């Protein structure tokens, strides 16, 4: 069901309907701080951010970008950099051509170009520079910065309707129109279809689904999908997954970014982890082995079961760097850890390998299944260590080169 | 878009297309431990579990249920109880009529009824008892416990097809068929449409969407929706949201349960919180005020912004018990906390009330918007306390009785 699109290369990373959905992220360090920004770019890339965006907000930020890129290259890190421009993007790209050349993509917001007539000039200048340098561009609209003139135009169109739509609905129409008009304008100026990505972000999940369905229908471009301003903690994680899934399941979206607010002291890499989990939950990409486990109920002994599931998950995460190097395809591994006979055997049989613990009323033994059939039955002390040895043995055989 | 269904009352809680989607959960204490189970039922109910399920797995569990119910009633807690039966449900309901009468709903799994001919007898006996006592029933299939005879029947049907489907696809067909056949059988026996809820759970999100679309098409019943065995931590949360959202957005589902594995020492109420967050993210129910905040970038000072967003979220959660009592509709409150001028004002204008902090290059002042227009501009020390006073003032006026 994947929506076909042309391919847009962001550095070495291809984005589009023929390619895996790419995970990206954005730094939160001051871009002018070269050491801090370089470190975080590397951190995010190592966590799985295939593309990294950084704000290029003033002259000091712009002068730093070439040095950041140089440092990344010096350690063989080929992570593409997207420059986020607002208000003065045309001035910065004009004045600092080394920055323009160092970036792998430019982000333009059609709502932060300036006022009235100046918008069109500023937009054209940035597209001109991208064309001269062979750079791709994201035209990214956001409802936090919606073009007010376009909003009035569409409010007037709506008022003329036999049955006018709500103000809220018109805001969404205008956001879509902002992206689509700027898309069409960039194409008319000669920027190639292989150099244009679009986004039109809102902060409410049901609205995001409406917007992206319209974008997908009305344009041919690959789409950068995300729920903007998703927020903190569990709310942010849930809202982001809830917003993206209906679209990704329908085949809409070519790159994603999860816009979480970090808690103080929480790593910026959390958003990368969440993005990966969304794609893997929907079977669109595989990044690491996953554990299926039941919630546990009154049929299990809660703490032993919870401890085993946690220990198995912890070991898989410890083994992954090595496994990824030795065992191609191991990212697809499914392990089950289950609490009793009700669903334990059946769920374990659906995993590559799973263990079903004895619950209430059962004999104190734990069947282990692999590839849908009984492998062995464990008992006594060290169930956990015996199981993890069996998982290691399984991986060696199943995912051998 | 909500799928119409008859109403099924679970105690005082109506489930169906005419009613709010109900959040439920399940205990993990041994049901025989009356003190522990009663406490957790109350804990879950207080967290927002409108219905609570408990395993009734043996005779000791069954004898405990009437006392649990008595204790709940003694504190005016009207929380409906669902009894989860496997293997011996027919024996327990027969032998312990006080338990049968004390429960507000019976859960039957058509894959844990027994072997061959005995299945039909056991099923009929449980439905007989529900009918005699006027109790509703969930017929809940789970792929961890799929009826093997039905699976063979459908494997044979599939082998006769001009183009046979995959084994995996046939497993899903069989799961649906298990629920649908048992549904039809219960109706034919005289159990009313106002007494039947269906579920057919799998552990993979894209498969769950397929299954529930089939269930929704082929039956008229309200549906209990959940991703079974979702797992631990972020994986579990993301998988659950990703699986449910496409269905809930399409109007499918009448009650949900989130099947998270608690980390050792993590409260059982986490699943209730996640369930509520899924429904609120999709605009289907409102439980508590929510904070929209940006991720922060190099345009903000990371820690001040993150600290303010966290402090605002913490205060809203502290004020809620009181607010819920005084200010009807306050559950719908949207507050924004934003990092700079790029999206700060616009996003704040979409919330009921929001603050936009000064980012890089800006004057050190923080505009506050309420109902889409400028309310005031804050500066200096105590921005956080001044903002929270403004939020209190706003709530008093907006959500006054
Ligand atoms: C830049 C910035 C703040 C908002 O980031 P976002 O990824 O949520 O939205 P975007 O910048 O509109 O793509
Ligand atoms: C009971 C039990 C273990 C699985 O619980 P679940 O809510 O994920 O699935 P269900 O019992 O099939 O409704
Ligand atoms: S939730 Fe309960 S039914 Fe068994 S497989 Fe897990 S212990
Ligand atoms: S993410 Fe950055 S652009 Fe401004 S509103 Fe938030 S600081």
């Amino acid at each position: 069901m994947r929506r076909p699109t042309p391919t847009v290369y962001v550095g070495r990373v291809p984005i589009g309907g023929a390619h895996p959905i790419a995970v990206q992220s954005m730094t939160n360090t001051p871009t002018r701080d070269v050491e801090a920004t370089t470190a975080q770019v590397l951190e995010l890339h190592r966590a799985g951010s295939e593309i990294v965006r950084l704000t290029v907000n003033d002259e000091e930020a712009a002068k730093a970008v070439p040095e950041i890129k140089r440092r990344l290259l010096a350690e063989g890190a080929e992570v593409p950099l997207v420059g986020d421009f607002h208000f003065n993007g045309h001035l910065l790209l004009r004045k600092y051509p080394k920055m323009a050349e160092a970036l792998d993509k430019f982000r333009i917001n059609p709502g932060t170009l300036g006022r009235g007539r100046h918008k069109d000039e500023h937009f054209a200048e940035m597209i001109r520079i991208a064309m001269d340098l062979g750079k791709p561009v994201r035209i990214g609209a956001n409802w936090g910065s919606l073009d007010p003139a376009l909003l009035t135009e569409l409010m007037d169109r709506n008022a003329r309707r036999p049955e006018p739509k709500s103000a809220h609905e018109v805001v969404l129409e205008a956001l879509v129109e902002s992206a689509v008009r700027a898309y069409e304008a960039a194409l008319e100026m000669g920027l190639g279809e292989d150099k244009l990505v679009l986004s039109a972000k809102v902060s409410k999940a049901r609205d995001l689904v409406w917007v992206y369905r319209e974008l997908a229908r009305r344009t041919q471009a690959p789409l950068h999908l995300g729920l903007t301003e998703a927020g903190m903690g569990v709310k942010g994680i849930v809202a982001s997954a809830a917003a993206l899934a209906p679209l990704l399941l329908e085949g809409i979206g070519d790159t994603i970014r999860v816009s979480l607010t970090p808690a103080p002291g929480e790593p910026r890499t959390k958003e990368v982890e969440v993005a990966q989990e969304i794609l893997q939950a929907l079977g669109l990409r595989a990044f690491a082995p996953e554990v299926t486990s039941c919630p546990g109920c009154g049929r299990t002994t809660s703490t032993f079961f919870q401890e085993l599931a946690e220990e198995v998950s912890r070991r898989l995460k410890e083994r992954l760097p090595e496994w990824r190097a030795r065992y191609p395809g191991v990212e697809e591994l499914k392990v089950a850890v289950m609490g009793c006979v009700v669903n334990g055997p059946g769920e374990s049989k659906h995993a590559h390998i799973g263990i079903s613990l004895p619950g209430a009323g059962e004999e104190p033994k734990a069947p282990v299944y692999a590839d849908g059939k009984l492998l062995t039955i464990l008992k006594g002390e060290g169930i956990a260590e015996e199981f993890l040895r069996l998982v290691e043995d399984y991986v060696k055989t199943r995912f051998a080169p």
